[PDB]
């Protein structure tokens, strides 16, 4: 009955991971996400020089989920990497990392870095294309140009496979015109969908007032606002990117949304706003829960049912 | 106490409006938005020729909203048009068009129709530039070069101050470039803010089975889902388009969602997915409900609060 996953050369004891930025700035952060019963974690996506982030307050729990300005709070590339390359156990579990720096200059010095960590240890790079709440920094997943621009050279500078962290796209053309840039770097091996769903604001009827300080109350929204979203994401892009993995994020609360997840397309499945609400011991519950369903369902694998979505 | 709109000339008994889309297809739905307490209605979203739409099934009911893709069903431009000049009973309350012809050219030989009739009776155009659910075509509103041509063509045809339906967005950059475009057509004088989250995907786990057949289980958002995101967009452009009007359409069920709404700057409030649920009583209700919550604030009138967010 098993909830296995066989990617890139790595054994996964489950699907199961912590959303990037959640649970993983600190090294205490990361020592709860190995010690959980996730299949592997992630850092915090993470800057050439250390960030305090965006001005207080900037995180809100909501009833259907989380408004969120953070602005990449990080202790820079050199903490990570170095957790990475000396302190990460990884007969536990393999290391993703999160890398989202703020111009492809940036972007290409922080790999640079990674590739003797990822030859050695086999640290996975996750690249973060989406970066909502960066006060006048633009999401780079929504210029398709620029979007090139940062595979072209993060391909030629890192020369290991990666994957993509992207925003949520609302659009068919969109799906197409992502797909198409996406499909012309071999070295692309998985994509994640999906990051929040930016610049939403939630208004306190109470005080009149918005709930978070940075940018006008704006910030991005995780939970249950984004199931439907992540859930197309991730089955638009299994369909239009079949030499590539997808790795599902955004709304998983219970074993049923990491079914669905995985009935969509994904590989593996991130939590964000249900494992800041819960804590890492959420991971426990959603490897009972999702083989409670596979038991029920007669699926003996991951592989049998993943991708195969019926439709009418 | 007072529920007052004063806007384009026009005195509305309300703010609240049914969205384009819902009960307002047929002679008989228009009859009944017309007998109903909202302030205003407006006519289905139609085309140059009728349409019969997607195949079923294209509705799904949510616990916290709806998906659809219902594919513009329409009696055709001639039925509507001869609704607003022969049928409906302006002395009730103001009419709205909305015209989605799925090219420029459509659009424009659409518009000219409407002109006799907007200088004889007062309707009002909303151009519709968010269709996300007829197969193969884009939403207009996401390229901004094509919104341009758009835009330029139905102000040289129409001549006459007409609005706009946005699609939500999600990036800053994307606020503001949206906003430069409208900002260049003075006959643009309010923005409906917003349209369904598109392509979006629900499966039902028990059968492993989208929920909606066409474009493969793909289809728009409606309801709590989009609450947040409507907002943002209704505030961001009510900052950004000080010359221009803003509607708000989006996640409202109740007098509260309604007053958040007017706060971020609407003028009048759309309602879709519960008017679906509840069909036209609900205008009665939502009155009644912001009544309260003013009485309860100290407010005689919504001029009081409009646009009076306040940020920290
Ligand atoms: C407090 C907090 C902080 C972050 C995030 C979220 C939250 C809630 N998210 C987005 C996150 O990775 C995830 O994609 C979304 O939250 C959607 O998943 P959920 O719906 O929350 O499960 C995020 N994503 C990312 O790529 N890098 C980051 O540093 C962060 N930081
Ligand atoms: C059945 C149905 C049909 C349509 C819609 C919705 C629904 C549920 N919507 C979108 C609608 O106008 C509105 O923008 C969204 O539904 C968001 O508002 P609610 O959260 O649903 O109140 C829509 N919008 C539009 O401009 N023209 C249309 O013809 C339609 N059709
Ligand atoms: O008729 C539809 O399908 C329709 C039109 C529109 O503008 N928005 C939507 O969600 N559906």
């Amino acid at each position: 009955m098993s909830l296995k996953v066989n990617i890139l050369g790595h054994e996964f004891s489950n699907p199961f991971m912590n959303a990037a930025g959640v649970l993983c700035t600190t090294e205490e952060d990361l020592r709860r996400m190995t010690e959980s019963e996730s299949g592997s974690l992630i850092g915090k996506s993470c800057t050439l020089a250390p960030r305090t982030g965006n001005p207080e307050p900037r995180y809100f729990g909501l009833p259907l989920g989380s408004i969120n300005s953070m602005g990449l709070p990080n202790l820079g590339v050199d903490f990570y990497l170095s957790y990475a390359a000396q302190t990460h156990d990884y007969s536990r579990k393999p290391l993703f990392l999160s890398m989202s720096g703020l111009s492809v200059e940036e972007s290409v010095e922080m790999v640079k870095k990674l590739v003797p960590i990822t030859k050695e240890k086999g640290t996975i790079l996750e690249l973060n294309l989406s970066a909502p709440n960066v006060p006048g920094k633009p999401q780079v997943g929504y210029d398709f140009d620029t979007t090139r621009t940062y595979l072209q050279k993060v391909s030629e500078a890192y020369g290991l496979p990666f994957g993509v962290k992207m925003p949520p796209y609302f659009d068919i053309a969109h799906f197409d015109m992502a797909a198409a840039v996406l499909n012309d770097f071999p070295l692309v091996k998985f994509i994640t969908c999906v990051n929040s769903i930016g610049n939403g604001l939630v208004i306190d009827p109470a005080n009149e007032t918005v709930v978070i300080k940075p940018k006008q109350g704006f910030g991005g929204l995780g939970g249950k606002y984004v199931l439907p979203t992540a859930l197309a994401n991730v089955n638009a892009f299994f369909r239009r990117c079949p030499d590539k993995l997808v790795f599902g994020c955004g709304g998983v609360y219970s074993g049923e949304e990491a079914f669905l997840h995985i009935l969509a397309g994904a590989s593996m499945v991130q939590v964000g706003t249900a494992l800041h609400d819960e804590g890492p011991i959420i991971f426990a519950r959603l490897n009972k829960e999702l083989q409670e369903i596979m038991t029920n369902k007669g699926y003996k694998t991951l592989d049998e049912f993943r991708g195969r979505v019926k439709t009418m």
